């Protein structure tokens, strides 16, 4: 039995734990968060994410908890919205819960005899050449374990990659893009949704948008993309009920103007890194998937979904190769990079027909 640390109990990590378990490793997962299960809101979810789904036997799970969006909505400067739908059958996407998408593939990770399940332990250090990680519990005594294969799911701001990258001369690298975004929520009207459900609504603008999609409890999740030269100037309530009267004058209807003075300042908006690695692999001990290889903001694509298909490609190499890692991690490096804009930034002309 060969022993696996898998950094990461999100959403690629406890994908990775289900695959990982098929191939009777003896899987060990470490989340420095705790159990969710006990203790964005929304994504959309695309055919090629379901596939890996399918591959573990989880699809039609995740699926009937999940709503289909068959076209996009897109609501212009003037409030008026006109349908667009998605060319392809295969490019319909369904809106599930982030939480209890993560939530549905830790009980399906731990189904399993061969995974254990290690909350709140917070990945400080690892060495890759040396097997050997360095994890920290609540009781809050680092202690170190060996392993055979590190898989890096660690997110955007893997740990287990800033340990796999050189670091040059003079660091001219910047980490966050100028964009940040910002949940909102337009709630029910009489119980039931307050715009069509089965729609990815979209308000786009030049240098920012808003999208919308549905939820089981019958509200819209939306999020705000903006600049943060943008965020800047929304000050008062007075600033954010202009901003949207101007740009987004549906919207307060939907949302209603309280609420979302409220919700628009529980925070400040959240900022996003664009981050890509010139490969996913170290030698034969460490592999990367999910965000921790490459984290895509929105705008130029669909990271979970991505980061699925990182999972879904590595367990056919693992196929081909007979979980041979000497050979399934470089190569799947080459042949995951390779794979290069619905929330692209534009204005929408309103034309008479
Ligand atoms: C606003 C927004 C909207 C998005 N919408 C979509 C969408 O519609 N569709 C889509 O496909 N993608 C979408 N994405 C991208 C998607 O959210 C991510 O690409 C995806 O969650 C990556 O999954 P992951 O497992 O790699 O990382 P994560 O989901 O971030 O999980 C990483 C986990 O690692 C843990 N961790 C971190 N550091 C350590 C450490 N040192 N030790 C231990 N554990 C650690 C974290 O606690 C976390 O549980 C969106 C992203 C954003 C920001």
């Amino acid at each position: 039995r060969k022993k696996v640390a898998v950094i990461g109990g999100g959403l690629v990590g406890s994908l990775q734990a289900c695959f990982l378990a098929k191939r009777n490793f003896q899987i060990d997962v470490y989340e420095a968060r705790e159990d969710t299960r006990v203790a964005s809101i929304n994504l959309a979810l695309s055919h090629r994410g379901r596939q890996a789904l399918k591959a573990v036997g989880l699809e039609d799970q995740i699926v009937s908890q999940g709503i289909p969006m068959r076209a996009r909505m897109i609501h212009s400067l003037s409030g008026k919205k006109s349908a667009i739908p998605y060319g392809t059958k295969s490019q319909y996407i369904l809106s599930v819960s982030r939480e209890n998408l993560n939530k549905d593939l830790l009980t399906a990770a731990e189904k399993y005899p061969n995974v254990k399940m290690h909350f709140n332990h917070r990945l400080l250090k690892c060495n890759p050449e040396e097997g050997m990680i360095t994890v920290l519990g609540s009781d809050k005594v680092p202690k170190d374990v060996t392993c055979d294969l590190i898989v890096g799911c660690d997110g955007a701001y893997s740990t287990v990659r800033s340990h796999l990258m050189k670091k040059p001369r003079f660091d001219y690298s910047q980490q966050y893009i100028p964009h940040g975004y910002m949940e909102l929520t337009i709630p029910p009207k009489n119980g039931d949704y307050a715009m069509e459900p089965n729609y990815l609504h979209i308000w786009p603008r030049n240098t920012f948008m808003m999208i919308a999609l549905p939820n089981m409890n019958k509200s819209f999740t939306c999020t705000l993309f903006m600049p943060f030269e943008e965020f800047e100037k929304l000050l008062t309530s007075n600033d954010v009920v202009d901003f949207f009267q101007k740009y987004f004058p549906d919207a307060i209807p939907l949302i209603g103007e309280k609420l979302l003075v409220q919700d628009f300042f529980l925070l400040p908006a959240q900022p996003m890194i664009s981050v890509k690695c010139s490969s996913f692999h170290f030698k034969s001990h460490c592999v990367l998937l999910g965000d921790a290889a490459h984290a895509i903001v929105p705008f130029f694509g669909q990271g979970m979904n991505a980061g699925f298909e990182d999972c879904l490609v590595f367990d056919e190499l693992m196929d081909k190769f007979s979980n041979d890692l000497s050979l399934c991690l470089p190569v799947f490096s080459r042949l995951r990079i390779p794979d290069d804009s619905d929330l692209s930034m534009y204005n929408y002309i309103e034309m008479r027909a």
